[PDB]
């Protein structure tokens, strides 16, 4: 990362809520970037859902993913959210978060590979203990906010030590919004409600790309209640509005 300069005026979309939380916030041509809560943005969550970005990379660059047509089929047993008792392309399972095709990627990529290639990307703590299968989902690997827009501005730029072709087969995979002068790509996650004393974790991460230019951003929070989960979402998109980031 470049410059980061807290801006705490940013904290108005939080108190409104009572939402613990960080916003970081980085425009590429000046190279630096704003967050809400400095001593935040620097400290280490799990992933959650947003692994699925490494983890599609790293599944395509391991081979375990076949190539960008691959379609992973649902075996017609429950699975723990309707939406995902289907077949499903790779950006659909990303789309829709389909824990178990992500699951079963990792479990054939392997702790090798897998520990080799989060190193290879500065992801995080680097720390796979836990299960090969859940190590981001309820193990010991924890990345930052910060950690986050460093990861994506580098997959932006093809710039991960992973083919080109595989960085960009996942970025279409990631398109969210689709305008002629306005593109966004971007992933949700949610670690779940914590335990007493120990909230979890919600995070929405991405870049937007608005004419010549490219923002990248990260938000997380603590959460304890469901309830509360679309703030991951309204908090940035109020923050980014009010930088004039918009369609
Ligand atoms: C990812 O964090 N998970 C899978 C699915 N993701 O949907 S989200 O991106 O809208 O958060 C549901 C939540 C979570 C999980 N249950 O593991
Ligand atoms: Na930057
Ligand atoms: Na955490
Ligand atoms: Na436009
Ligand atoms: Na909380
Ligand atoms: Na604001």
């Amino acid at each position: 990362m470049g410059s980061i300069t807290e801006n705490t005026s940013w904290n108005k979309e939080f108190s409104a809520e009572a939402v613990n939380g960080v916003f970081v916030l980085c425009k590429s041509s000046s190279k630096s970037c704003a967050t809400n809560d400095l001593a935040r943005a620097s400290k280490e969550y799990l992933p959650a859902s947003t692994f699925k970005i490494p983890n599609a990379i790293i599944g395509l660059e391991t081979g375990v993913i076949k190539n960008e047509h691959q379609v992973f089929k649902w075996d017609g047993k429950p699975r723990a959210m309707k939406q995902w008792e289907r077949d499903l392309t790779l950006r659909g399972a990303i789309q829709v978060s389909a824990v178990p095709v992500f699951q079963q990627i990792a479990r054939e990529v392997g702790e090798v590979r897998m520990q080799k290639y989060l190193k290879k990307f500065s992801y995080g703590n680097q720390n796979i203990s836990g299960g090969i299968d859940k190590f981001w989902l309820e193990g010991q690997l924890r990345i930052s906010a910060v950690n986050q827009v460093e990861f994506l501005e580098s997959l932006y730029l093809n710039k991960l030590s992973a083919s080109k072709e595989n960085q960009l087969i996942v970025k279409e995979a990631l398109v969210t919004e689709a305008a002629p002068e306005y593109l966004v790509h971007s992933k949700t996650g949610f670690s779940g409600v914590g335990t007493e004393s120990n909230p979890g974790v919600a995070w929405w991460v991405g870049w937007v790309e608005k004419e010549t230019e490219v923002y990248f951003f990260a938000f997380n929070m603590d959460i304890d209640n469901e309830s509360k989960l679309p703030l991951r979402k309204s908090i940035p998109t109020k923050i980014m509005e009010s930088e004039g980031i918009i369609g």
